[PDB]
């Protein structure tokens, strides 16, 4: 859903808008930066899109986009270019200009592109540059500092300068500048990282039509141009389809896979070109071409399909630059909470005005001091503290091996209620492994041998070690992981082809028949010194190989045992051999036909190779299931294999039931039918394929929510189906995590609320969350860090509120008696104590164990608001007790009410209130810092503990030892010592009361709230569905 609105230019309206906004006030600019639709409507006049000079885009969010003309009228929205099609009278994305053209069109453009036609297509498509818009420091400062929060901070600096509070104005300016510098640091870091990541400039030879070859810069490429690649290979500058030749490509920079992939020439045909259907033929921008072979012609040719942001790397970089806004509002009723604090602030302000009038202070000073009191509850350090929290979260994850490109996405980790896991690579080992081999003795299968190394030397061992199609590239075996795994299992070393015994003669490959997808098998011709005649070894599908084998060799237990292996999630391949009476020689064996070798075999043994589960998978799955976080396995593999892995990793514990949901296509004469297939070894899981999922999505919208709620295994799903599944689960107000490492999981990881990729680098682009570890242990780490981040940000907001209300009460108490909190005392409180403690509060890390209780999501919660109100009650009580206790002292002398502060400073009332409140800031900071369930205990934070200890020591020095900082801070020297001990006892009483109140609330109050008002329901659609299914189970 996108809406456009073309606005043609007009000078008089623009100059009128300019003068009105500039001269009238700054409020219109604020409401425009809040609601820009009114601003653009006033500034510029709506008109026909064909006459647009400045568009408006809605997606609901508003962007305004200039239109540029070159005659080509184009604009750029979020990197992508849209051009003015005159015939269609619309703006079409250049990503779809040649979309749909067939492979024959690509092979026709193979000859290249005319230089003039290249020039026009470069005007259309733009340069082949993923240009990250870098901003200068003045531009970044303007973008940051013009926040209305910093505007209010500057206004407050003006008010405090007016009241001759120079030190406090300097404090506010320093804290605001620290906030701005932190924002600049993070923003410029991210931008520079992106720029050096996409930096790319090369000279690539392009095949100009007419037979000549042209060398241009990398940015000169346009779609439809023909590249020629170096025979040794290089880096890929564009997104091209391979038309002639083959090449090794290392797609780790794009996909994250380190293995070399075969990229072959595009198959000629009348089918539309697709980067996904023809992926094996498509070269991607940013990948590495290890080598290129020109089997036909003199050079390897590729034809450019996508340039700039159109490429896959361009799409990923755009998704990083313009991320989809986070759906979750973690701070539910944040505006209501801020208004609930602001009504208390307004009551305090009206009381301040009343008492200031009652103190007979001039009206100008009344309004100045009321404005200062209002500015008190807008803490300068709130943005700094809130950015520091996310910076610490990102640092903790990075030290754990988890990298996030959007640190605000971390809080979504503590909101996760469901995590989807791709099976292979993520839950199971990346490839198959040798669990056993099944030799024969005549017509009887021998017992399984776990390791093939100790098998006696013979035709079966040689078939295991030799019947393959390996090719030693760079002294490294490459090819089918099937073959690589079996040959490394045999222990024989590759050296046509010869093999050396691990510890017993070397064996040579006289001839080799390469594997074919249609044949389900392959064969070789093999001889060794000491052999009377060569032996031909065949490995392939057991059913087909057994037919080629002699019937008197194949045991009758063949079918039953192969089914027994297959049902257990294994993968069985058969090994057969036959003696060839041909003389052992290179020439003689090369003339053997495939039919001769494949026919008349003998069954020597079976090979079983299952995909092992990673050791870390089961503990993580059971830890997530213990936390009541749904573990869903969304795989493209077989359903039986998926179910076996799911039961093995603890997604379906043995006491649980698993129902396989099967859906029949609505063929002619009948509708679509759902049938449920129960199987034997919250407690009822469903297993269904991709076809079944699509059938249910189309024809069964009523039963789809229940399937999604109690569906655990999702096998045989295509990547579009994985993305659809993630979206459908999110439609039930799940917070879905996706932990697929694969490249095919790209859409699901982009769609999911938390998308984690397992084996990546520091600079990976595949998903918002990337990890370096191969195990799914990064998922509980992300969840623990997200819960810690949510708890930490809640504690920081609570401390900011408590902070602010405490200082507000102190200023009110001092206003009542016609004094104030003094200049350097504001500086000390707001900078030395509060900013330090607030930016060190968030440094403590997540709890070491994931627990069932979830962090809250409502800032105006009864627990949070009750905590704030009951902490402020005790703060006000302690300060007023201290003030009413210093009055009772005999040495006390009332302040000079005639003058106004700071003229009457130092005075005993200011001294007592400053001392008490300064201790209360540290007390509240320690009180809001909860540990378990979501964080480590407070003392594990050594900077925070050192700050609390040193600041408490400095405050105790201020109270006790005379003459220390009592000159600058303007503290009256209290001679009495029993009174100092009484004040310290009042501070200790407040410190004990704050922690006891926090403990009592945390323990009792949830129980009291549940007993008082049991929740009628839960707003979440999935929880409603879970209760509905408990009432009446759906599959009967």
């Amino acid at each position: 859903s996108v809406r456009l609105s073309g606005y043609c230019g007009s000078p008089w309206r623009v100059i009128g808008y300019h003068v009105v906004v500039w001269m009238m006030a700054g409020i219109p600019l604020l409401l425009f930066r809040w609601k820009p639709l009114w601003g653009v409507r006033l500034r510029l006049r709506p008109c026909n899109l064909a006459h647009a000079e400045t568009l408006v885009i809605e997606i609901w969010q508003l962007f305004t986009v200039q239109v540029q003309t070159e005659v080509l009228r184009y604009y750029l929205f979020q990197g992508q270019r849209y051009i003015w099609i005159e015939t269609q009278q619309a703006f079409y994305q250049v990503s779809l200009l040649d979309h749909g053209r067939s492979c024959d069109d690509v092979h026709r453009s193979r000859h290249g592109l005319s230089l003039q036609d290249q020039m026009v297509r470069k005007a259309i498509y733009g340069p082949n540059v993923i240009s990250i818009p870098v901003k200068s420091y003045p531009q970044l400062l303007v973008d940051e500092a013009l926040n209305p929060y910093y505007g209010f901070q500057a206004f407050s600096i003006a008010l405090w300068l007016a009241d001759h509070y120079y030190w406090y104005a300097l404090c506010i300016f320093l804290i605001s500048s620290i906030s701005i510098c932190l924002s600049l640091y993070k923003t410029r870091k991210q931008s520079q990282t992106l720029r050096d990541m996409v930096k790319l400039s090369m000279r690539v030879c392009v095949c100009r039509p007419g037979g000549e070859e042209e060398w241009v810069d990398s940015s000169e490429l346009v779609p439809g141009d023909c590249l020629v690649l170096p025979q040794e290979g290089g880096l890929m500058p564009c997104d091209a389809a391979l038309v002639a030749g083959e090449c090794m490509v290392n797609e780790s920079s794009l996909t994250g896979e380190s293995i070399p992939v075969l990229k072959t020439a595009l198959p000629e045909g009348l089918g539309p070109y697709c980067a996904e259907t023809h992926r094996r033929h498509t070269l991607f921008c940013g990948t590495l071409i290890l080598q290129a072979r020109a089997y036909v012609g003199p050079h390897v040719l590729a034809v450019v399909t996508r340039t700039g942001f159109c490429t896959a790397k361009g799409g990923l970089v755009s998704s990083i630059l313009h991320p989809r806004p986070i759906n979750f509002k973690f701070y539910k009723h944040s505006m209501k909470f801020v208004a609930a604090l602001s009504v208390l602030a307004l009551l305090g302000t009206i009381y301040s005005i009343f008492i200031l009038y009652r103190n007979r202070v001039p009206l100008n000073e009344i309004v100045i001091r009321a404005l200062n009191l209002v500015t008190v509850v807008v803490p300068p350090a709130l943005p700094a503290a809130m950015t520091v929290c996310t910076l610490y979260a990102q640092s903790r994850l990075r030290r754990q091996g988890i990298f996030c490109i959007h640190p605000l996405r971390i809080n979504l980790g503590g909101k996760l209620q469901l995590v989807c896991f791709d099976k292979t690579g993520t839950l199971t080992e990346d490839g198959l492994d040798v669990m056993g081999v099944v030799p024969l003795k005549g017509q009887a299968f021998l017992p399984l041998v776990p390791e093939p190394r100790r098998l006696p030397v013979g035709p079966l061992l040689r078939a295991l070690a030799t019947c393959h199609a390996l090719s030693r590239l760079q002294d490294t075996p490459v090819g089918d992981p099937m073959d690589l795994k079996m040959v490394e299992s045999t222990g024989w070393v590759l050296e046509d082809s010869a093999f050396g015994t691990q510890v017993p003669v070397p064996v040579s490959v006289l001839h080799r028949f390469p594997f074919s997808s249609a044949l389900q098998r392959m064969s070789v011709v093999v001889a060794w010194p000491g052999a009377t005649q060569p032996e031909a070894y065949v490995k392939g599908s057991p059913e087909l190989v057994a037919g080629l084998c002699n019937p008197e060799t194949v045991p009758t237990d063949f079918a039953q045992m192969l089914q027994s292996y297959t049902a257990a999630g294994y993968r069985v391949v058969a090994l057969a051999s036959k003696p060839l009476p041909t003389v052992p020689s290179l020439e003689a064996a090369q003339q053997l036909t495939r039919d001769t070798v494949e026919g008349d075999l003998s069954l020597l043994g079976l090979l079983v190779m299952r995909n092992l589960l990673k050791p870390q998978t089961t503990p993580v799955i059971q830890a997530l299931r213990r936390t009541r976080i749904r573990a869903v396995m969304v795989t493209g593999d077989n359903l039986q294999t998926a179910v076996t892995v799911a039961r093995g990793c603890g997604m379906v514990a043995p006491q649980e039931h698993l129902i396989i949901v099967h859906a029949t296509h609505p063929e002619r004469g009948q509708p679509a039918s759902l049938e449920f297939l129960p199987m034997e070894s919250r407690s009822r899981h469903l297993a269904l394929s991709g076809p079944t999922f699509g059938i249910i999505v189309k024809h069964f919208p009523k039963l789809l929510p229940k399937v999604l709620v109690q569906g655990t295994v999702f096998a045989r799903m295509a990547p579009e189906q994985k993305t659809e599944l993630v979206c459908e689960l999110q439609k039930l107000q799940y917070c879905v995590g996706m932990c697929g490492d694969g490249a095919n999981d790209c859409g699901a990881l982009k769609a999911a609320d938390v998308g984690i990729s397992l084996s990546q680098a520091e600079a990976s682009v595949v998903s918002p969350f990337t990890s370096s570890m191969a195990s799914i242990e990064c998922v509980p780490m992300v969840i623990r860090e997200g819960r810690c981040s949510l708890d930490t940000s809640f504690s920081v907001f609570k401390y900011m509120a408590l902070y602010s209300l405490t200082q507000f009460i102190s200023v009110l108490i001092l206003y009542t008696i016609n004094t104030n909190l003094g200049d350097l005392q504001f500086l000390a409180i707001n900078l030395v104590i509060t900013t330090t403690v607030a930016v060190l509060m968030s440094r403590t890390g997540p709890a070491l164990v994931l627990g069932r209780v979830r962090p809250p999501g409502a800032l105006l919660s009864v627990p949070v608001l009750s905590s704030l109100l009951l902490q402020m009650v005790l703060v006000t009580g302690v300060q007023l007790g201290g003030y009413f206790l210093t009055l009772a002292q005999p040495w006390f002398v009332p302040l000079n009410r005639t003058v106004a502060a700071p003229d009457n400073l130092p005075n005993y009332e200011n001294t007592v209130v400053f001392s008490l409140s300064s201790f209360q800031y540290l007390i509240l900071a320690a009180a809001v810092s909860k540990g378990a369930p979501f964080r480590r205990p407070l003392y594990t934070n050594v900077p925070f503990l050192v700050a609390l200890a040193l600041l408490s020591s400095v405050l105790v020095g201020l109270v006790l030892v005379p003459g220390l900082l009592q000159g600058p801070l303007a503290l009256r020297n209290i001679t009495d010592t029993g009174f100092k001990l009484l004040l310290l006892g009042l501070v200790t009483l407040n410190f004990v009361g704050a922690f006891m109140l926090e403990s009592v609330l945390d323990q009792c109050l949830p129980a009291c709230l549940r007993r008082l008002r049991p929740k009628r329901a839960s707003k979440k659609r999935f929880k409603q569905l879970e209760r509905e299914l408990a009432e009446q189970p759906w599959p009967p």
